[PDB]
């Protein structure tokens, strides 16, 4: 049927919720300061990144963290992983949730573990993403929300 759909522009930008932190405390974490040093721009910049959808924080203790792992090796931030909260942000998935299936290690997921050769199985995705096997994360986000 003559039918377009007026989903021109994806609502990538909305206020993305700090919570529940899903990694453990031992795991290497960001914050705010921290981050700001790492781009060289203000604090206020790195908000403006977690306004615009391109990173989330989580809450622990009651100090805002952002974890290493969406940051690259070079420091910069995953290109696909603003696409993720991209459709999860229209799935209406907080930052918990994010967070929630991407450190699980799944059992169906076989990847070689960023920075090694070696192939794990059962790993968390965050290293998929992070070693740009991506497109599996993407899959899983699809798969999570629609």
């Amino acid at each position: 049927m003559p039918g377009r759909a007026p989903g021109s522009t994806l609502a990538r930008v909305g206020s993305i919720p700090a919570g529940d932190d899903v990694l453990d405390p031992d795991e290497p974490t960001y914050d705010l300061p921290r981050v700001a040093e790492l781009l060289g721009v203000p604090v206020s910049k790195v908000a403006q990144q977690l306004r615009e959808g391109h990173l989330v924080a989580v809450r622990r203790a009651g100090g805002v963290v952002i974890p290493q792992v969406f940051f690259t090796n070079s420091g910069q931030v995953v290109k696909s992983l603003p696409g993720l909260l991209t459709i999860l942000h229209d799935g209406g998935y907080r930052d918990t949730e994010i967070m929630r299936w991407l450190f699980t290690p799944d059992p169906s997921l076989t990847i070689t573990r960023d920075g090694s050769r070696d192939a794990v199985s059962n790993a968390r995705p965050v290293d998929a993403l992070h070693a740009h096997q991506a497109r599996e994360v993407v899959r899983r986000a699809q798969a999570m929300a629609y």
